């Protein structure tokens, strides 16, 4: 029988979460290295995400199997911050072994950090101002676009990716009352293609919808006709219902129908735009005879599909068949098609030259694992950009808020006079571990480096002055655009300190209260 005694118990878990800690500091900030990984199938993939790390590679340990939905969990709402998240949590628990040294118990030590978890925290609502303006905003967007593509997923750091997605929310933001909501940028990414391949996409992308591939395919004038009104008869999984007087009017009714659809046709016809879009759907058996007119129409759209179209030009949905007016129709400055891949398909694009409502990234890549991360690296940059414009809560993390919230959980430390205490203070120094891992990838020396900012925050309270992860030299937040999501470092936090109470709950079977010494 092999037992662990002690830290030997938990050295499993230590060294586990060094095995990915010691990947993951090396990825943190803009000055990051990517991980290269090839997959079982050959194929060769460049990430900087903890969570594609975490996931692609096999898992052989718990704490690698906790850690995919630690990182998992800060990508899915945050955004970025994936690797940081594991470095907290790994930093934790490399303190938490000299608590245990020090014979402070277990369930202690957890309860310790779980109390400095709740104040680093809230104590992220008062570090870093809400005032930001715009043009000085800006910079640093645009530089974080750039280091989010360029030091990540992709080498040559594409000039429109990292340029769209600043201006894709800033355009946007200022013709709908300072706000950003998903429906205003699209990140479109397929593969066949290759990964220089890049697009400006003024507009958005729609795919054609033809019922079979024998009716002619008719692509026309910059007017788009959202429609909500039926313009083909609806058939939602179920059937009409037939009321007539005779036998003749029920040949009247078959004929009142097809009249029906001359009427629609013609109607549209005299308004222009003969591309409808409707929500409503039906079978093929309808949808041939417009086409067979040559009016190519669109059926089954999903709420948010017409609504994207629709705020891409800013204009009205028609609500009835028989109110057409050019006010509810899309305004369109160029429609043309873009290509699928090289050789797959071809896809509609509804282009806007007058009201740039609906900024879409056009990104290709030959393997489905690149496509993913180009996207990933979009999403970082849209989520941290659209949290900002949306509200000023933004927060200067990389050893600046670090350790601003290390000072709040210390200061708690000397104020409780109890055993946690010193499971507070190891808590507090976890949080520098981020500062230290983005200047132990640099050339500078981490202990040096961070001799400033610890001063810094003596000397003042709430600094956005943290180590340069630019290698400037310089230690700020604000000329080397080091910038993040306030809930984001929230977010980094709680999701750390769960990790370290779930793997410090040794052998209790009822989860117990704090309970006293």
């Amino acid at each position: 029988k092999s037992r662990l005694m002690g830290l030997e118990a938990l050295k499993s878990h230590i060294m586990a979460a060094k095995a990915v800690a010691n990947t993951m500091r090396t990825s943190l900030g803009p000055n990051g290295l990517d991980k290269m990984m090839v997959d079982k199938d050959g194929d060769v993939t460049v990430t900087n995400d903890g969570a594609t790390i975490l996931s692609m590679m096999d898992v052989d340990h718990q704490i690698a199997k906790l850690m995919v939905e630690l990182s998992k969990s800060q990508d899915d709402e945050i955004g970025d911050g994936t690797t940081g998240v594991v470095v907290l949590a790994g930093a934790l628990l490399e303190e938490a072994e000299q608590l245990l040294d020090r014979g402070i118990h277990p369930i202690r030590i957890a309860d310790g950090y779980e109390q400095a978890a709740r104040v680093a925290i809230e104590h992220l609502d008062k570090i870093s101002d809400s005032v930001l303006v715009d043009i000085k905003d800006t910079e640093p967007l645009i530089q974080t676009a750039k280091t989010t593509l360029g030091s990540k997923v992709v080498n040559s750091c594409h000039r429109q990716m990292a340029e769209i997605a600043v201006n894709a929310v800033l355009t946007v933001a200022d013709m709908e009352r300072r706000d950003v909501d998903f429906e205003l940028i699209k990140v479109e990414g397929k593969v066949g293609g290759r990964l220089e391949d890049t697009k400006l996409i003024k507009g958005v992308i729609v795919d054609k919808d033809f019922s079979h591939p024998q009716m002619p395919k008719k692509v026309e004038d910059a007017k788009i006709a959202i429609l909500t009104c039926p313009f083909e008869p609806p058939k939602p999984k179920t059937k009409h219902k037939l009321d007539v007087t005779s036998v003749e009017d029920y040949k009247a009714l078959q004929k009142y129908e097809k009249e029906k659809f001359e009427e629609m046709i013609q109607q549209i016809k005299e308004t222009g735009a003969n591309l409808a879009i409707c929500q409503w759907g039906f079978d093929d058996e309808a949808n041939h005879l417009l086409l067979q007119n040559n009016l190519p129409a669109v059926r089954w759209v999903g709420g948010p599909e017409i609504e994207l179209i629709a705020i891409a030009t800013g204009g009205r949905i028609v609500p009835r068949f028989s109110e057409l007016t050019a006010e509810k129709l899309g305004f369109a400055g160029l429609v043309q098609e873009i290509s699928f891949g090289t050789t797959k398909d071809k896809m509609l694009v509804i282009e806007q030259c007058k009201n740039s409502r609906a900024v879409t990234i056009f990104i290709r890549g030959g393997n489905k694992m690149i496509i993913e991360e180009a996207k990933r690296s979009l999403h970082d940059a849209l989520c941290v950009i659209r949290n900002l414009i949306r509200d000023n809560r933004v927060v200067y993390g990389g050893g600046a808020a670090e350790i601003s919230c290390a000072l709040a959980v210390s200061q708690e430390a000397d104020k409780c006079p109890t055993l946690e205490q010193y499971a507070m203070r190891a808590f507090a120094d976890a949080l520098e571990v981020i500062p230290m891992a983005l200047s132990e990838n640099s050339g500078m020396n981490p202990i040096q480096t961070m001799t400033e900012v610890r001063a810094r925050q003596v000397k003042e309270m709430n600094p956005a002055l943290g180590i340069d992860c630019l290698h400037k030299g310089t230690n700020d937040m604000k000329q080397q655009h080091v910038i993040e999501t306030l809930i984001g470092k929230k977010q980094q936090i709680s999701l750390a300190t769960q990790m370290v109470r779930m793997i410090l709950k040794i052998d209790d079977i009822r989860k117990p209260g704090e309970s006293e010494e």
